């Protein structure tokens, strides 16, 4: 087959389509989705697992359940549904031709690597296939060869320093805060102004909120005083069944979580610290080109100011002597499906894929060598 | 000063007392009661809306409205009957000279102990007064400086891990499953065997059923069987008007529904689970302790059996390289009370009161500073 | 007078206790630990921070700082609550009274010599003190008068040639490879397996399963090859909580950093490379005698096989013309404060304190010309 399938099966939020495309062909929640309640009419299409969209719009009688926790496949019974629906449903391509690039975390289990090459292979039959790393791929669809990444998705948050053309793994920061953990950090925090939320289903109207209201403080102690002067931030959202709820505080509370992870109880440096102290780890050098090259990507990066609270708080880590040179390009939602979309397209990258025949005389075990 | 008040007010059964005694100096029903019928009898001591014990006592006649619901204060003009009513006419004594340490459960509302703050600084006037959280007063019933409280009232259920006296607000859980939806799930079982109960006045003789004859089962689907082999668990309660009922199966298939939130339809973890879900959000070496020094709390703990299907549940999640052990001590039907009357007895707590002199230049907000 | 102290304030682990006696009498982690949540079980004995085996038995409520970083004193404000707990808590005598050698790793910043001699003499009054060389008091633990010290504690390795008593200080290496890096890495390597461990205690586990666990290779590649061979090497480890973690090959490879720090991404020689290249840099006629008398202290040289994988390397750099005899005593965990409680002893020792009689008249500069 000519073209690659790149397949980022990120944590939340499936990305999908072919190399050589420059946006995904498919995107759909990475959520399976199974009956709470009692059936009753006889005569329909009545079905035992929704996944994706079907189950995004069918959600009021489901349980929902992420099969990727903190970007680890936690229950493959269910991820095998995610990829199925991928490559059947609206990609709708057989596997048998389109080798593929699927995506993994910085400093994963290496069973889970293992085990999502097997399926890959004894599953689907794909001629060929590849793991490159979130962090990795970003850099291409920014057009650069040295850059620290802080890529920010669903299920982690991760740095991954390079230098001209060279990843520093010792250099390597990965934390598990993302954009999940503030969706249950407004689910507890909106508890204080007194709407209840608690239901998987939920949860889904919660992202939502988080989406379309929440932003970055520039400042965090002097925007909460400026809430004490209240109803100039606050704005209302309009939920399912159509009473609408209003929100203030709570608005900018939530992403702050990100700057300061002691709000969700957990000890780590927030997301301007562990990028400084990532850009430390690395040979002195180097250093300059990094502070000049810092690169946002992955949604939790979305949020309105988080480029400015960003370049603000690595600029009062680093010395006043040189500048932070913050790139939060607007695709950032996507560029780590783009990224790989261009490697799965290079002339140079077709001689690098684990192919069927180079699997099935080195066992699942291939994967640690022939990748990163 | 020789006392202070302290009031567990509580949804379903408000608990009242001075601090320094062993047990509340009075109990009610938290409902307010409204006649629904012609009055006639003129020249008589007849009343617009009675309270507590007198609405209990006169409920054939009255619609009855519970002022608290899954722990929120909801109707603030009945409410003030209620602290009116403990006040004045079974506590009896002059709210101007006793400071008083209320009570309030974890994740409430924040407009609720501002409103209930106001309340009590002018409209009784009270010195000074304190918001405890119903489960940080529970271990001081226990004496324990550290445990995870479950605590599971008329309206609530929750978990707060605490260890070495610091609490952990990242693993709370609140949970509105409580006393009120078991009475509202027996009077729909019931219907089932042919007894139907649906007036405010009627839910409280299924309150009596629930007391009087449920229990928890052991392993309830061989206790199913067990009811297969049947009239060995029949009881027979005998109604106001004396026609009796039999109860059978019914009896045990009430109290399962905090093991089985899906009885209600309600998606979550039952509270085995979420008491295990608390301990495992907490951080590595204190959940040892928490496994030892597991608290139960509040009227819905008080089932024959619960000790025991809790200690076995509990007991297959956890690894069983370690022992669970749970402490329900006998008082546990008022160890928030108990536990409030201790905190209010302590020489070192009479720096923590929120005083009317500051209340007065800081308004209801004060609350949120001194308080949890 | 019966006493002079020896307080070898280390990196990790302070050892401290009177000279002449045979062993420390107190050794607790160098640890200052703060709490990181909300207070509320007023009225116990809640403290506004831990310090040594208090800090190490509460941490699960802690953020835990080591004041010592690298062996470099890096927060006096901790350091100063480690040496008042050290004096007054479990040696429980008066400072005021007893001369203390105090103890420093070779090239440390001299600002680091001159604020500890001015804490000793102007916070704790001491009546006069000295500042050892961790690999200078190694050999009196021996009984030597040359050979090479190989040390390396949690913070610092380094190796001191000294002959016939003189040591040579440009063939001195220092390294900032130790207990610590090991542990960091071990806590990186545990995650290609799954275990998450990320908090400041939790890296307290992973020091437990460094200590009880680990061993070096005596063929690395052979040990990696052998681990195909599966579950013939595995351990399991029980976690605080009771969940038990299976450990392979990063049982081994976690110690092999020591040999080859690229692991790690310094650039170095391996601790088998730093001696024979010291003792290349030593003059000619002194190598064969302090090849036959390597001294091996501190507690990352503890490890299972680690004197025979050293002995491997160094017998084929050194030429096979020779014998090297690698001591590695048993009691090796303490020798540098065994060291100290020596040479605080002799009669001849006596003349060279520095004195609060001398300190007044010369300041803290006068540890430069006193000291080594
Ligand atoms: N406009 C936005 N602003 C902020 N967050 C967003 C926005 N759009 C989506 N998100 C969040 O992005 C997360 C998904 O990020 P994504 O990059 O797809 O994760 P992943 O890389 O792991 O696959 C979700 O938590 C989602 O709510
Ligand atoms: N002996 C009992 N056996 C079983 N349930 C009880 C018992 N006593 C009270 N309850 C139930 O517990 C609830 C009252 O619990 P309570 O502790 O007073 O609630 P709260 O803490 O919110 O004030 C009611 O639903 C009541 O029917
Ligand atoms: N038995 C052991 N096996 C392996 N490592 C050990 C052992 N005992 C101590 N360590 C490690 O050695 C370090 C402490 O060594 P120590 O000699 O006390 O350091 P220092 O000289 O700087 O005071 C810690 O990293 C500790 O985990
Ligand atoms: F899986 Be996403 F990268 F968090
Ligand atoms: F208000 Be009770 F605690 F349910
Ligand atoms: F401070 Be120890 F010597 F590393
Ligand atoms: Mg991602
Ligand atoms: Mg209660
Ligand atoms: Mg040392």
């Amino acid at each position: 087959e000519t073209t690659a399938l790149v397949c980022d099966n990120g944590s939340g939020l499936v990305k999908a389509g072919f190399a050589g495309d420059d946006a995904p062909r498919a995107v759909f929640p990475s959520i399976v989705g199974r009956p709470r309640h009692q059936g009753v009419m006889v005569g329909m299409g009545q079905k035992d697992s929704y996944v994706g969209d079907e189950a995004q719009s069918k959600r009021g009688i489901l349980t929902l359940k992420y099969p990727i926790e903190h970007g680890i496949i936690t229950n493959w019974d269910d991820m095998e549904k995610i990829w199925h629906h991928t490559f059947y449903n609206e990609l709708r391509v057989a596997p048998e031709e389109h080798p593929t690039l699927l995506t993994e975390a910085p400093l994963n289990p290496k069973a889970n690597r293992e085990k999502m090459t097997q399926i890959m292979f004894e599953t689907f039959n794909v001629p060929a296939m590849y793991v490159a790393i979130q962090a990795v791929l970003s850099l291409y669809a920014s057009g650069r060869t040295t850059g620290i990444v802080l890529d920010s998705g669903d299920g982690v948050t991760h740095n991954v320093p390079i230098y001209e053309g060279y990843a520093l793994p010792h250099a390597i920061m990965r934390l598990d805060l993302a954009g999940r953990d503030l969706t249950d950090y407004l689910m507890k925090i909106l508890t204080e102004r007194g709407y209840s939320f608690v239901t998987t289903a939920e949860r889904e109207i919660v992202r939502d909120i988080k989406e379309k209201l929440c932003y970055v403080a520039l400042d965090f102690e002097n925007e909460m005083a400026t809430a004490a002067s209240s109803s100039s931030l606050e704005k209302s959202y309009e939920l399912p069944d159509g009473q609408v709820i209003t929100i203030g505080n709570e608005r900018f509370r939530c992403p702050e979580t990100l700057f300061q992870p002691s709000f969700i109880g957990m000890e780590s440096a927030g997301i301007h610290e562990t990028t400084y102290n990532s850009i430390m780890k690395c040979d002195i050098d180097i250093r300059k080109d990094l502070y000049a090259n810092n690169v946002m990507s992955g949604g939790t990066t979305m949020y309105p100011g988080i480029a400015d609270r960003m370049q603000k708080e690595i600029t009062a880590l680093a010395p006043s002597t040189m500048k932070i040179k913050i790139i939060a390009p607007p695709e950032r939602k996507y560029s780590v499906w783009i990224g790989g979309s261009i490697l799965a397209s290079l002339s140079t990258f077709q001689q690098m894929w684990i192919t069927k025949q180079e699997y099935d005389e080195a066992g699942p075990s291939i994967v640690h060598r022939k990748c990163f």
